[PDB]
């Protein structure tokens, strides 16, 4: 059984009867008619709504944390996947795999109507990247977000603020290991590691980059994947953040991301070598410095370079201290935020040192990344 | 009358005749065939274009101001609402309610094809949030935008630059009370009020927050909704802006948002207690300081803290002045922009004082918010 | 032949048989039925997917450079245009016109299924703005991007990093003449010209704006299209960038955008009057200063004002030096980045001078614009 049909040009001067259905053979679509409107009312091909993703509440993430190791996709969520429509009319549990402290997970919606989390960011176990669509994710933290201003605990659990989806996410090239601070912007949960090219900037239980262990050189700026920078200059940390589509925090972002930490307190001892782990000789455990938003070692562990300049200036003479990329003159210090392990009662979410020039490198100075919140 | 149909798997190896129409029973959709292409050409379900909102000109807002108290939705605007398609093929008047000076309004498109404004931001009178879709809004100002560089008048009217829609808007969590500066970014029309938790940051005829009347403490940072900050430190104002997804202006944004104000002029007298109202002992009326873009009390009324540091530094010693959140060292002043009532001929759109540390609090220092322009 | 049909209200209490197709006469659409679901399953009108634009890889631009003067649109690209669906199942060559060094081109997808580039940004030759849809563009540069850290050559060719599309682009009001730096943000390929109102901020072979040739006054800030600023103050350059929805670079953006330039080297001689051209008395050719990302005269040619303050301060007294827009107090210098022609071995991608107040104007100080990267 074949229907009446014509080209698009034939369709333009043609008014079909009310409730008549024709077939545009150029478009391979149906055209609904009303007895008056020339051309009728063409319907949409499915190819043109591929990747559709509609939420009932576009101002919030598509998922709800329902417990330390459980979460749900929200009612009213409509997802296109592999030519099919999958929607959830009520809050629906996300099938969870084994969850491991300090690991990122991707949430998929599949064309058989299921929804599940997985450590694999291409496809979940038992599916392909065609039948399964990555729609978001979360971080399973080593400990709780801070309930007050005394850090968190060491109960591994989903960080609710780390929940992202494809229309509610960090603007960074890679969303993993980030958390949403006060609904306003995203911060890296962990201080920058040396091996950020493989790990990303934000990973649990890795060696922290500072003056004594410089980050791998960015492969977007002459790095080869093996060489590290000669030191931990501001320039190098800023270059690494840019590599990953992030930036160093300014003062307003730092006081936000670090709120919840134990204030006026430092880690103590002689070092903080590793993310999400007690420092060397520490008199306070790592979790004492978790922020409200799940930022780990948010203060009192290492200074982070900031994306702000001011305070004490270098000499008023052209000074070639930029790693061979020109000279600076009356160079203001680059901000340093948070305090390090040796900084006693002076650390905290508003700790700020404006003395160190950007060319300098020290063992207790590292970095944390941030980027914008994106709501589409 | 029932049509030929099959599952999606059955459909994959099936080539129907030209102009044949089958029904995918998994998808509950129609599939158009051509006599050659295996699988045919599935059509789109309406669920997958819910919330569609298409404009002829995506680089401009969807509405035009046609007079002090009238506006229109633009030709070529196509809106999905409650399962229905509503489009306007010509500029169409927006039905207005009573308009009240210093009030924000939401524009709705309804599933009966009407379009109207309303003071209610959930649903307009005579409709529900299901049958009516909020697509944008505007601010009805107490006075005109500045036609030159001598402020505006006191004729209540729609601020054309305050027109926003869901794909042409401030990136802030709440768009109300903001205006588009030079097409580049959004600025709060009013200086921050004390009661920003209920009012938002930008409201007409409310008590201005400064050192003598500190803002309500952010409920995202330990506030309970009743307590105010101990004072008007930079830290507190920056914290409030972050609460609302905004920031303090930098120098480039300030000179932009304040252009149109009466330059090198201050309010005079002893205070400016209230937004959009003459100061105490004022020798110039409030409207003298309206910018081109409808920013009220843009200069010469209160300094606004800025999101920039530089100028005179505090002591080169760890100083615990951050409200118990750590210490600062060689702390640069936080910028102050615009000038206050007592600042005589030194106020204006480029007025900048770089002497006051962020821990300080004074009666003529408050804040104004800004965030990015978002075109989707 | 007319189908069974009813209004939307009639449709709500009606359950048709499995594979029955009715016509909603309010919506002028088809409704697919299953024998159980009240209301059936309405299909989407094409009006609601107008401007649809779907890419297989949303994290990358929709086009690939295949040679100095050729490029392709990528497989999996689906485009709505003039009521029609046009998709490319394999990489497809873009038809090129004559290409001219230092020119921007727009890429169109047309409703006859073709794809082509054109110097006209409304419609390509042989088509209209209705039958042809602008989906992106590129810059055809006067020379290559830098392969190392020794600038580029003078072989005119497409700058791969200048490829933009409508969902992968600078957030600026006009994308032309910009390039994507490290996937993170966009930079103007050329230093600001005097005639930026007609040319935009970024054009090849035009007179560079500096203290000796000030930019045209912004028509958004009291300019009339003919008058230039009285001088090259920071204030004026910042105002021009804002006009175009851009900003001056900060230090982290500058070291990124200028990487690839010949470091610790200046143009020499007595001037650099023109974009993409050798300086007056130059001892190094212009192309020596091309960055990895195709930023022309990236360093060693003119300082660019930066969007950052710090270093040496002006007097601690109210100083009316803002062009009649108020006074400043303890005003920090505005950053200057890159070095100019006279700056010998001190120029480069990290060259930074923090001595000149924003009110000052000099022959070797101009500007370069940047704005955010937008992925939709
Ligand atoms: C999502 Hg399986
Ligand atoms: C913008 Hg990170
Ligand atoms: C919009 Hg009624
Ligand atoms: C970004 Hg406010
Ligand atoms: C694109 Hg013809
Ligand atoms: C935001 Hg330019
Ligand atoms: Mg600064």
């Amino acid at each position: 059984v074949q229907f009446r049909g014509g080209t698009t040009a034939q369709h333009a001067t043609f008014t079909g009867a009310a409730r008549e259905i024709t077939v545009d053979t150029d478009k391979n679509t149906v055209v609904v008619h009303d007895g008056a409107t020339a051309g009728g009312f063409p319907l949409a091909r499915h190819d043109l709504v591929k990747t559709a993703f509609i939420k009932a509440d576009k101002s919030a993430v598509a998922f709800t944390r329902t417990g330390n190791a459980t979460a749900s996709i929200k009612a009213g969520t409509i997802v296109e996947v592999n030519g099919k429509l999958v929607q959830f009319t009520a809050d629906t549990a996300i099938t969870m795999p084994a969850l491991t402290a300090g690991t990122d997970y991707a949430i998929y919606v599949c064309d058989d109507g299921t929804v599940r989390a997985d450590s694999n960011f291409s496809a979940p176990t038992g599916y392909t990247s065609t039948t399964a669509r990555k729609v978001g994710g979360f971080h399973y933290a080593p400990g709780s977000n801070a309930a007050a201003q005394a850090g968190g605990n060491t109960t591994a659990q989903i960080n609710e603020y780390s929940l992202w989806d494809i229309k509610f996410r960090p603007a960074a090239l890679d969303p993993r290991g980030m958390t949403l601070v006060a609904g306003a912007f995203w911060a890296d949960i962990y201080l920058l590691g040396v091996n950020h090219l493989t790990d990303g900037t934000s990973k649990y239980n890795v060696t922290i980059a500072d003056g004594s262990a410089s980050p791998k050189k960015s492969t977007k700026f002459g790095g080869d994947g093996s060489a590290a920078y000669s030191d931990g200059a501001w320039y190098n940390f800023a270059e690494v953040m840019t590599h990953h589509g992030k930036r160093l925090p300014n003062y307003n972002e730092f006081q936000a991301l670090a709120f919840g930490t134990t204030e006026a307190t430092s880690s103590g001892g002689t070092d903080v070598p590793t993310t999400g782990v007690n420092g060397t000789g520490a008199t306070s455990a790592w979790n004492i410095f978790t922020s409200k938003w799940g930022v780990v070692q948010a203060s009192g562990c290492l200074w982070t370079w900031g994306n702000e300049f001011g305070g004490v200036n270098g000499a008023s003479e052209y000074t070639a201290n930029t790693g061979g990329r020109g000279s600076v003159y009356a160079q203001p210090a680059a901000a340093l935020f948070g305090g390090n392990w040796s900084n006693t009662s002076h650390s905290g979410s508003r700790a700020a040192l404006w003395y160190v020039g950007p060319s300098n490198s020290f063992a207790g100075i590292g970095a944390r990344g941030v980027c914008d919140h994106l709501i589409l």
